[PDB]
């Protein structure tokens, strides 16, 4: 409801974002062709998702800043900072799809698979990252939370890249890594790779924008939000295989890519010696036949039912965490986000 | 001489850099394996160059800060900031070698060509970038120039990535781009892709560290330094083909990659209609035979002699710029850098 309410305005602001980031073509003609490519990169990769991470910024901001302090310029800054989180996401996904050998994303071919793009997408991705800091400078430089936002985005990217490193190291191509696929390992990966940037970052940015900069307040928000991020990644892992691809807009690659997915960790905890062997012989390989055999094993082990039970226990746990740690922030900040991620099939 | 003098100390400080960036393994064991990979990435990609960009920071700092203000902590910060420029370089080269399909760098196989690395190097490269901002926080956060250094590194990366975009767009694989290879275009590419980060950034960082933050002073330094950066790129383009690879430590790919190199711009300005055709039929293609034919054309046109003449006229021009714009900074700041780049064969 609160997201549905704010969405249209958020998405509409994308035009101004594009306009301001391409406005340097005015004073420096010689970079015109690069700025044109930047616009095509933004249009292809920053649009077409759910905008949940960027919208969380705007939602939280409206709920945290006194309505009398929500003037036109203030709101424009909030939408800009929400867009910064979306640009960070677009940076990450462009590179990650290369790294994971993905085919589609958000209902279309991955940018790097477009003819004439290929590994040039590495540079495109990094330009998306650079745009975040240009927009923070253009819109927030004079604000008392400016440095806080800069350090928050830089720290989030570092933590996410630390997570991505654990993800890749635990998933080598061409090698059997079953021994490494543990619950403990899984939780560490997802905490770093997903939970910081997708959950703590947008809420913390709005906190800083509302002048809520206390260490204890940030640590209490973080306790709820990192646990929500872990659930979100487990659902992402479940959807990689069992999701509907016309809902998800992306084809799954976890089994082929030898990933430490929640599914494979659950499978391992439950496999007989013989099913372990089936997993061993079939996991982390490109053959469609071997990917099919893994999926058939998961289904044989009722993994979808185990996920649906996990979704329920996790929801309760997160709601207990909100009862404990939300104060003095409005619980609505966290509940609107929980509503948006739970029983979700995209 | 001044670089030779400062080098050993600079290189020795790399250990502390490594130590401090791996010190998070202490309090958070779960990221141990990522931190180990980060160390291997730093050791492979941040070592083995000339360290000129990082050393320029330390050299300029010593020449710009009153010797009475050069205490142990102050110097450690200068060496750390010099290392930040080297980490930025290592970030760029790792990604660029992927993008350019390079084979070797700094006398060894490119990191992404190592078995078991491949496109995981995209993430490695970005972690190198993240390390810059961790080191600025750990060492300079309490300093009045902290924000200035952050914005300078972020702005330099943006400008460099804008340059890289022009470079890629002007060099499409599989297509003839002769018409685009102009002097005007060339100068724009190199100004953005090379000159900002390799010349303006290290001197400007030391300026900010010395409390020299004036707009006019920065703009006067920049006039000298961007012209030096353009010469440096033209020499890099000449060395891609005519350099000795046991000096340069890298194999050239410009002709195969269809690059808007200074060599091809010079060739075009001088080619007969028939030599234009030779260039047209042979440029931007993987065949060793076609690369050989391009080189034979350049040699037929005395391009090495044209470069040696350009090196001399450019040196004079740069020295005229130093006579005009160095004040009130010591001309030694700029001359030590010119000495280090001119008549250079690495
Ligand atoms: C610099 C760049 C390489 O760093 C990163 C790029 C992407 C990511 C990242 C984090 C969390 N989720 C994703 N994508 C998901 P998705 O591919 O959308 O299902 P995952 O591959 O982990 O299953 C990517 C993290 C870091
Ligand atoms: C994010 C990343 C893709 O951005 C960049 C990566 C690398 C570079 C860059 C800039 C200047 N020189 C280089 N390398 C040289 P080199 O390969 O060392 O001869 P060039 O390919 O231009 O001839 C790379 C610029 C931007
Ligand atoms: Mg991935
Ligand atoms: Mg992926
Ligand atoms: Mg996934
Ligand atoms: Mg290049
Ligand atoms: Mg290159
Ligand atoms: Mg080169």
């Amino acid at each position: 409801d609160v997201y549905a309410q704010e969405k249209q305005d958020f998405v509409q602001h994308f035009s101004q974002i594009v306009r301001v980031l391409t406005e340097d073509e005015m004073g420096h003609p010689e970079i015109g062709d690069a700025i044109a490519r930047l616009k095509e990169v933004l249009e292809y990769n920053a649009i077409g998702g759910k905008y949940n991470r960027g919208l969380t910024v705007v939602v939280a901001f409206r709920e945290l800043v006194e309505p009398r302090k929500q003037d036109a310029d203030s709101l424009q800054r909030a939408w800009t900072v929400g867009w910064c989180v979306e640009l960070l996401q677009a940076f990450f996904l462009v590179a990650d799809d290369i790294m994971d050998s993905s085919l589609t994303r958000r209902g279309q071919i991955c940018w790097y698979q477009k003819p004439g793009v290929g590994l040039d997408a590495i540079n495109d991705a990094n330009l998306l990252e650079a745009c975040i800091y240009r927009l923070l400078k253009l819109y927030c430089r004079e604000q008392p939370y400016y440095l806080n936002l800069i350090e928050l985005f830089l720290q989030s990217s570092y933590q996410t890249e630390i997570g991505q490193t654990l993800d890749l190291l635990t998933a080598p191509q061409g090698n059997v890594d079953l021994v490494r696929f543990t619950e403990k390992r899984y939780k560490s990966i997802v905490k770093y790779k997903t939970a910081f940037y997708s959950f703590y970052l947008p809420i913390a940015a709005a906190m800083y924008m509302a002048g809520i900069d206390g260490e204890k307040e940030h640590a209490n928000a973080k306790k709820i939000l990192l646990e929500m991020g872990e659930f979100f990644q487990i659902q992402d892992d479940y959807l990689d295989l069992f999701g509907d691809p016309s809902v998800t807009g992306k084809i799954g690659t976890d089994i082929q890519d030898n990933k430490c997915s929640w599914l494979v960790v659950q499978c391992l905890q439950r496999a007989t010696p013989e099913q372990y062997q089936i997993l061993k012989e079939n996991y982390g390989q490109k053959e469609a036949e071997k990917v099919a055999r893994v999926k058939a094993l998961y289904e044989e082990l009722d993994l979808p039912a185990v996920f649906l039970q996990y979704e329920e226990d996790s929801y309760s746990h997160i709601m207990a965490l909100i009862e404990q740690y939300a104060a003095p922030l409005p619980p609505a900040v966290f509940l609107g986000l929980a509503r948006k991620i739970y029983k979700r099939r995209k």
